[PDB]
């Protein structure tokens, strides 16, 4: 009906604007902001370019084909539009596959969160991705290797008013495997390992940076004490000069209340070392430390770092339950203390770690780990949007009558909307948030 055409036109127009303005904002943020110029952000630029080309040259011509119920652009632009459409989908999943592999080599290296590729090498990878995917998309379509031999297809090719994607059963299987399924199986398997390595490689140093935080300026403790860096207490006295005196002496320099990232790490490596030293000295804490595994030993050091050797020793009943490998009974007594009431969010994480003996409580807490979850959402959404289309595409090869034309176009458009979702998912990263609000002048 008339109301269904007007309504569809408005919706389709807003989808185009969201994809164009959205991906324009992403590319501009990376190109101007110095901190956003990383190897990982170079692959995101490749992904944003494909979504922008999709919203300017693919989605507009596809919208006109639905509203007019005919093709008014000829047979040359039909085959060229189809070639660009495929190239955009092929390059996007292969770019997401390269990110999964690069993030694996980085997490398994001593650099931990830095790509082993240079900015010059990454530029070559992105260029190779587009050149190779450009050949597998344009050549089988322009050479007419895709064309079906049935009468309904031959008539559509000859007609200048028909641009319906009719393919031979050989092309539909070969082009789906190499363009979509091959990078998808690799991307899923490789990135499931990246999430595994990150959780497994968590230590006491990463644990306390989550609980205590990192501040290079003298701040106020939850108990009103003077603190600097990763939970390093300066003094109990309410004197900023005495707090500056304890800081200026410990480093042996003119601090003036401000310290560097290299200086804060130097103090932390000494505090953790002293926390382990205190346990071996204490006769009540030492036999508990020996009966605990690697994960649970870190949970005890965390308590000593916070409350002190004498403080933790006061949990006479809880320490006994930990020594007898009774985790849930120790957990109830630890909850019934002033420690749980002072820092509930921190104590909840330490007590759960004593119960499970895993890093389940510190899941995606670290800033470097949150960046891995963000990339994981991008890969997940892309799979959720394009999988129903490619599955129905393979089912159509087995049995032709089961899938209707109206079902095919609807599933293809779910994949089209995905080109406008990626810029919204980049708002998870604080670096992009500050860049987006600057470009929008907010
Ligand atoms: C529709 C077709 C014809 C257009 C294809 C656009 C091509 C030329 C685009 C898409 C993605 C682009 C790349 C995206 C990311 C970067 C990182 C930057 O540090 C240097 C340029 C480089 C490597 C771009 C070069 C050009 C590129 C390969
Ligand atoms: C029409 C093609 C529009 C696509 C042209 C955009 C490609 C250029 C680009 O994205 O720029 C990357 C920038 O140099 C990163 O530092
Ligand atoms: C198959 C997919 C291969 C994708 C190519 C990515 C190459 C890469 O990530 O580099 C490896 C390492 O960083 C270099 O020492
Ligand atoms: C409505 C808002 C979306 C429109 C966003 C349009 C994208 C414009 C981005 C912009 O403001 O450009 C900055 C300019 O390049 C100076 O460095
Ligand atoms: C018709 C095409 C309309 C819009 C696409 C061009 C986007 C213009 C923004 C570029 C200017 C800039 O870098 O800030
Ligand atoms: C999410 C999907 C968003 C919009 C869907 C718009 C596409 C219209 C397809 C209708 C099917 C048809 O009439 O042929
Ligand atoms: C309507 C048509 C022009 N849209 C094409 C899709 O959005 C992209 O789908 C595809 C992408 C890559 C390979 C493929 C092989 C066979 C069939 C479809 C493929």
């Amino acid at each position: 009906d008339e109301v269904w055409v007007v309504g569809m036109g408005i919706v389709m127009s807003l989808i185009v604007l969201a994809i164009v303005f959205g991906n324009v904002l992403v590319i501009t943020a990376i190109a101007k902001f110095e901190r956003l110029q990383t190897v990982t952000n170079y692959f995101i630029t490749s992904l944003a370019c494909a979504d922008l080309v999709m919203g300017l040259a693919v989605v507009p011509f596809g919208a006109a084909h639905i509203l007019m119920k005919m093709w008014t652009f000829g047979n040359f632009w039909c085959e060229f539009w189809t070639s660009i459409d495929v190239l955009c989908v092929t390059a996007s999943i292969w770019t997401l596959c390269v990110i999964a592999v690069d993030r694996y080599f980085a997490i398994t290296s001593p650099f931990k969160y830095q790509s082993l590729l240079t900015k010059n090498k990454a530029r070559v990878i992105i260029l190779m991705v587009w050149i190779v995917s450009g050949l597998t998309s344009f050549l089988p379509i322009q050479m007419h290797w895709y064309r079906a031999t049935h009468q309904e297809a031959i008539n559509c090719y000859a007609e200048e008013t028909c641009c319906d994607f009719f393919t031979n059963q050989a092309y539909a299987i070969a082009s789906s495997i190499v363009s979509f399924y091959v990078p998808l199986v690799i991307m899923v398997f490789v990135y499931s390992r990246v999430f595994q390595e990150a959780k497994r490689q968590l230590n006491i140093f990463e644990m306390l940076r989550i609980d205590e935080g990192l501040r290079l300026k003298i701040y106020k403790d939850t108990e009103g004490y003077y603190t600097i860096g990763i939970g390093h207490l300066l003094t109990k006295s309410p004197s900023l000069n005495a707090a500056k005196s304890e800081l200026d002496k410990a480093i042996g320099r003119n601090t003036n209340g401000v310290i560097t990232k290299d200086e804060a790490e130097k103090l932390f490596n000494q505090d953790v070392d002293a926390a382990v030293r205190g346990i071996l000295r204490n006769a009540k804490l030492k036999p508990v430390y020996d009966s605990l595994d690697a994960v649970r030993r870190a949970a005890l050091i965390n308590m000593v770092f916070q409350m002190g050797e004498t403080g933790v020793a006061g949990f006479t009943n809880s320490l006994r339950m930990l020594q007898q490998k009774r985790w849930d009974e120790a957990a109830v007594n630890l909850a019934k203390s002033r420690w749980y009431n002072q820092t509930p969010n921190r104590a909840k994480r330490v007590i759960t770690t004593f119960r499970t003996g895993t890093w389940d409580a510190y899941k995606f807490c670290l800033k470097e780990h949150k960046a891995l979850k963000t990339l994981g959402i991008i890969m997940g959404t892309f799979t959720l949007c394009w999988l129903p289309f490619f599955i129905v595409n393979i089912v159509h090869v087995i049995q032709d009558n089961l899938i209707r034309k109206e079902v095919y176009i609807l599933l293809n458009w779910i994949g089209y909307v995905n080109s406008g979702f990626n810029p919204l998912i980049y708002c998870r990263s604080p670096d992009f948030r500050i860049a987006f609000q600057e470009l929008l002048c907010l």
